[PDB]
């Protein structure tokens, strides 16, 4: 497949994720019937699944690497907060709110200031900077600068390491996706390599002793995906304790990272009829918890890997915006990858 059809999945994928999982978010039990018969009812007998804060955010930052062609701190994070007064009620984190507030304020010289100053100065460690972060792997296509510009665009609402390392780590996965088949072994070596890397920093070890979480929280999890990926039939209480299904980025971005590795082999429980990333959704949201943002997550690696010939017309088309989303994948690919 090429790239253009890669860059195109991938955000389909990371729009079917947070319309399709928005109906169940921060519900703390998610029957797979349930979800089988959510997904079930966009292919009715012969309105839109409206997006959330996830797709906003995402578009706003793909709309800033269109317009600068680069990262640009001071015009994404305008966006952002402009985006937010436009449409506040697309279900926004109470915490990333704050910081519109503050970038609306002309006075704001510091784009970085509003995020850096919550939590007391530890920053947030909530996925917001994760959920929109794929575009930044279709802009940039040297792992270096993926690491850079995802911690750059997450720190405009989370300046906890805590929060921008997860960014990363998603940012890495998409960036891994694009260059196609992969066992699981290797998929996740390759992560891990670079999140033992990251959290020896300083800011990392500091953030985590800080929140007392006996300290790398990401490759710790990286390693027990290996491990549950290695068992015969995990039970979804076990990916739920051992991972997470959280707001917290290291409860949500390794969890999303993990049901694209199981999704990748057939599920007894979810009918044959799904294709792989499918599957990835329906198990993703099936966990429960932060459903939008964990699969708009998964589904950005999804679609990344699998290209649109697993996006399903019937799912993509019941998506609010998905001739937008695709035609910003489109261009994204132009400005940034065709030469
Ligand atoms: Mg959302
Ligand atoms: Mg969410």
């Amino acid at each position: 497949m090429a790239s253009l059809s890669r860059f195109r999945g991938c955000l389909a994928g990371a729009l079917l994720g947070d319309c399709v999982g928005s109906f169940y978010e921060a519900h703390d039990t998610v029957d797979l019937t349930s979800v089988l018969r959510h997904v079930q009812s966009l292919e009715p007998d012969p309105e839109a699944l409206y997006y959330t804060d996830d797709t906003a955010m995402a578009r706003a930052l793909v709309q800033s690497l269109l317009a600068k062609e680069a990262f640009d701190e001071v015009d994404m994070a305008h966006r952002f907060a402009q985006e937010y007064k436009k449409d506040p009620d697309r279900g926004y984190g109470a915490g990333v709110v704050t910081v519109f507030k503050k970038l609306l304020n002309p006075k704001c010289r510091d784009v970085f200031e509003p995020a850096r100053a919550q939590f007391n100065g530890k920053g947030s460690y909530g996925n917001g900077g994760a959920m929109r972060v794929a575009g930044i792997s279709l802009a940039y296509s040297s792992v270096q600068d993926v690491q850079k510009f995802a911690r750059l665009s997450a720190q405009l609402t989370h300046a906890s390491s805590l929060g921008y390392n997860g960014a990363i780590l998603q940012a890495l996965a998409v960036h891994l996706a694009l260059q196609g088949e992969s066992s699981s072994e290797h998929f996740l070596k390759q992560l891990l390599g670079h999140m033992e890397d990251l959290e020896g920093d300083a800011q990392s070890v500091l953030d985590a002793r800080e929140l007392g979480m006996e300290e790398r929280p990401y490759s710790s999890r990286l390693k027990k995906i290996g491990e549950l990926l290695d068992q015969a039939s995990v039970t979804r209480e076990e990916v739920v304790s051992e991972l997470g299904n959280g707001i917290a980025a290291f409860e949500s971005v390794p969890t999303a990272i993990y049901c694209f590795l199981r999704c990748m082999e057939p599920d007894p429980e979810i009918p044959s009829a799904f294709n792989s990333l499918q599957r990835t959704l329906i198990y993703s949201i099936s966990l429960g918890g932060d459903t939008d943002t964990i699969a708009t997550m998964a589904g950005a690696i999804a679609g990344a890997y699998y290209g649109m010939d697993q996006v399903p017309e019937s799912w993509q088309q019941s998506c609010e915006g998905y001739e937008e989303t695709d035609i910003l994948a489109q261009s994204l690919h132009r400005v940034f990858q065709k030469s």
